[PDB]
């Protein structure tokens, strides 16, 4: 990684995790956490798991309860972060909020409306499949110029590896964004725990880890994706946990909001 692996403290280190753990749940008075993203018709998935876990984070450790981070900016801003609409490096868009800084998405509010991903939508929503969407020019004043540019940044930024650094990391600091092989199957996920059975490899996708759990006797995670509250369970998908499903526990990326 381009970050720094995190270290645990002694104490952080020897703490007994419990069983089942819900971000919502811990933190109840953030309410950004239980916000479920919607990216469009972008292959922006790398910067709105981002943003919504820098959310997230200022309100778990940065002293804010309700700022939500523009995704946007990330996405059409750090153009060294990959490629906009086309993809992009989780990594990198931590790197980028501790150097540099994003607004709220209150002056930058995300630039594409609500889609159906891989589904037929009972709010009416257009299927993501009719829309032809570009990365945005960076902008660096709010939409609505009378408002004024707030930057937020990090003061630092680490990698993540393995089933107990997530565990611990997610515990201690609250959502942070971790990426995995998608495979056809996992399209039509609605309930239960994912696990890769079938259908041809997609892509890698950005997501963001919010708990985990047991069902059944089956460890798992449980996902927050950006595909708006239709898709999935409410937004959610459970995945095992474990042996790294679809690669999910080789890397995650989080830091610490000033
Ligand atoms: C992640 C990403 O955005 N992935 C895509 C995605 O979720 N899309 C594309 C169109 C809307 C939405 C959808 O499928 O409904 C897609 C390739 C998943 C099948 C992005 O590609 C990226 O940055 N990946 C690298 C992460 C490390
Ligand atoms: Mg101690």
């Amino acid at each position: 990684s381009i970050l720094p692996k995190r270290r645990f403290t002694e104490e952080e280190a020897r703490a007994p995790l419990p069983s089942s753990f819900d971000s919502a749940e811990a933190w109840p008075n953030c309410p950004t956490i239980p916000q479920i993203a919607d990216q469009s018709a972008c292959g922006s998935c790398w910067a709105v798991a981002a943003a919504s876990a820098m959310s997230d984070r200022f309100c778990t450790m940065g002293g804010v309860q309700d700022v939500h981070i523009s995704a946007g900016d990330l996405l059409a801003c750090c153009s060294d972060c990959g490629d906009g609409c086309n993809g992009g490096d989780p990594d990198r868009a931590w790197a980028y909020f501790s150097s540099t800084g994003l607004v709220s998405d209150y002056c930058q509010p995300y630039p594409f409306p609500h889609c159906s991903h891989h589904s037929k939508s009972k709010n009416g929503y257009p299927p993501c499949s009719q829309f032809n969407f570009d990365t945005p020019k960076c902008d660096y004043t709010c939409d609505d110029p009378t408002i004024p540019v707030v930057n937020y940044r990090s003061w630092t930024s680490y990698a993540l590896q393995g089933e107990d650094d997530y565990m611990r990391e997610l515990f201690f600091r609250g959502p942070f964004e971790v990426a995995f092989d998608v495979y056809e199957d996992f399209i039509a996920y609605n309930s239960g725990v994912y696990h890769h059975v079938s259908g041809q490899y997609l892509g890698g996708h950005a997501v963001r880890l919010v708990g985990w759990g047991t069902s059944n006797g089956v460890p798992y995670w449980k996902i927050a994706n950006s595909w708006n509250t239709e898709w999935g369970m409410d937004g959610y998908f459970l995945i095992r946990r474990g042996s790294s499903e679809c690669g999910i526990e080789d890397g995650g990326s989080a830091g610490i909001p000033l």
